[PDB]
Formats: structure tokens, C-alpha cells, sequence
């Protein structure tokens, strides 16, 4: 009889779902003219009880720091209706999918802070030059620490080489998908 | 010539943060009563060109997702202003301090859900009957393959032993701080 909000992430029971909708979500399902039932899933995993979302860092890595106090799920299967999801581009899966894609790319030694503040002017350019359809080039960084290496987030290695093609100082044959399990050590505040 | 602002990250020259000031904190700064300057820092690192930050997740890791594409800092060294602190609940440093703080503790395999469901209820309650100070739990969770585990979200171990006190089924005097390296394979929506 429990169901969990695919957009929110709260756990209610099915009965109260039908009563009082989600505490969250019900603005945007009226919005997107859907029912907070089929919004809902009933698999469902990592049971949280959250009781201070403002401050929880919990909260904050699950995005249900601007949400209500209550039951939270960690995991939730099933897909978002459409019509809920083109109202939210901050919408982020909480199946798993729709994940961070960054790729590390070789650099000369030295050239790191150089190419993201190139990089960032170019993306800058593309966009005021281009049509609609804009390179999905959704970030680039570096760290101190890691020499040699910049990082760029975008969903294909196409993007990537197409974004850097011609740029001095980028070796873009040279290239790794970062596994998650590497994300954390790779931006977190303090290295090493 | 270059700073980042305490709150945001974003990094602009010391020019561009007196003629400007920042583009994203403007007017928290204005209610604080603080100058944008003393808000920003000129130790910084980690360059970040944010391109798309609604669809990032470094964005979304680095709590830019709801400001302007620009350039940001992932560690920015320094003191916020407590003026503009005591203004924000969602404030978290950027400096790698104000850090998440996870205690697994020891229970009985196959009341972990059960334990979170207790707890959240324990925590309402005591909300309820106590004063202006409420007992520091921020949340707890568990996750399915994590078996004979409940984990609490509290900033001292006081704090979780004055909430468990009394429980059945969990066993406080067998606690753990999680490391910051073991927390993502803790709350990643899939494991194993
Ligand atoms: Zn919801
Ligand atoms: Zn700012």
C-alpha cells in the first residue's frame, strides 16, 4: 500500500496519496494535468526519515532539501510522465538513470586553467552563433592537483571532439568516461 | 585580480565585483547589510566553466544548478559574514568545512526498516513535546544490501545515543563515523 513520488521522492501510503496528492509535487502534476498516482511508483528502495532537509546533507545529495520533512526513498523505479518532465529542466532521475557523464581529457602540463577559461569563451561563442539546437557541452573543470587532465561533462564523446577539435594544448585522442566511483575524488573540496 | 564569492563560487575580477558586484547574491548581500567584496575571496581553486547549469551534475554537486553560467570555484577559502549566514538555513561552506556527518550503528539484521520508520516517528514526537532546542537528528536512513545497519545523520555522537537511548533492536554502542571516501557508495541509487 505504500507508493513513492517518482518526482519528489516522498513515501506515502496509497491512501494518502489519493487523499491529500503529494505535499511537493501537486503544484506541477496540475500544471502538467496529471494524477499524483501515476506519478507514484510502488518499487521503491533506502528508506529515509527526514527530519531537518534544510541542513541534511542527505537531503541536499537527494534533492528533497527544499521539500517537506517526512519519508523519503532513495531509489525509485519508474519513468516520470512527459508532460511533468518538460515543465522541470532540473529534473533528475531517481532510477539511477539520467546520470553524470564527465570525461577526462589530456592536456599539456601547465595549460589546465588556460583551456577552461578558453573553452568557456568558446562554448560562450557557439552559443550566440548557433540556432536552437546549441554543442551539449554542460560543464568543464580542472584541479589543481590533477595535472595534465581537464574534465568535460557532455552526454557523447562526438560533443566532445567536436567542441574541441582545433584547440591548442587539448590531446582529444586521448580521452577516459570517468566511473562514478571516481566522481567524489575528483570534486571534493579538499584533495589529498 | 581574480576572487570568488563565499556564497555562489562564482568567479569574477575584483573590477567586475566592484562595479557589479555578484550577479547571483546581490540581493542577500543588500538585506545581510554587507558589501559584495567582503563576500568574495582571492584564494580559490578548482575552475569550473559552468555552461548549462540546470542540466549539470557538477552544477548540481557544486549547488550552482540555480545560478548563472559563468565561471565558479569548487573550494573557496574564507568566512562568510555571519549576517548574511544567519539569513540562510540551505548555507553549507565552500571551504570543506560545515561537512557531513553519518554514523552507522549497529542493529538487529532485518529491523532496518522498521528501526527508520520508529525513529522518524521518535523524532516528530520529541519535536512536538520539547522546546526552542531540538535533539540535532537531521535524518536517517538505510539501504536494502547494508543489512544489520541504520544510518544517522547527526554532528555528535551525544546526540545519536540521547535518540537511540531506549530502542530496541539498535545497537548504539556499536557506531561508526563513515568516512567522506565511503559515503557515495552509501547513497547511490544502485548498489552493487
Ligand atoms: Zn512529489
Ligand atoms: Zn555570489
Amino acid at each position: 500500500s505504500e507508493r513513492a513520488c517518482m518526482l519528489c521522492g516522498i513515501v506515502q501510503t496509497t491512501n494518502e496519496f489519493n487523499r491529500d496528492g503529494c505535499p511537493n509535487c501537486q503544484g506541477i502534476f496540475e500544471e502538467a494535468g496529471v494524477s499524483t498516482m501515476e506519478c507514484t511508483s510502488p518499487s521503491f528502495e533506502g528508506l529515509v526519515g527526514m527530519c531537518k532537509p534544510t541542513k541534511s546533507w542527505v537531503a541536499k545529495w537527494l534533492s528533497v532539501d527544499h521539500s517537506i520533512a517526512g519519508m523519503y526513498a532513495i531509489k525509485v523505479d519508474g519513468r516520470l510522465p512527459a508532460e511533468v518532465v518538460e515543465l522541470l529542466p532540473h529534473y533528475k532521475p531517481r532510477d539511477g538513470s539520467g546520470s553524470a557523464t564527465i570525461w577526462g581529457v589530456r592536456c599539456r602540463p601547465g595549460k589546465e586553467k588556460e583551456l577552461i577559461r578558453k573553452l568557456l569563451k568558446k562554448k560562450f561563442n557557439l552559443d550566440r552563433a548557433m540556432g536552437k539546437k546549441k554543442l551539449k557541452i554542460l560543464s568543464i573543470f580542472q584541479r589543481d592537483n590533477y595535472t595534465g587532465r581537464i574534465y568535460i561533462e557532455a552526454p557523447k564523446q562526438s560533443v566532445i571532439e567536436k567542441f574541441c577539435n582545433g584547440v591548442p594544448d587539448i590531446y582529444i585522442s586521448q580521452k577516459l568516461l570517468i566511473p562514478v566511483q571516481e566522481l567524489p575524488l575528483l570534486l571534493k573540496p579538499n584533495l589529498e
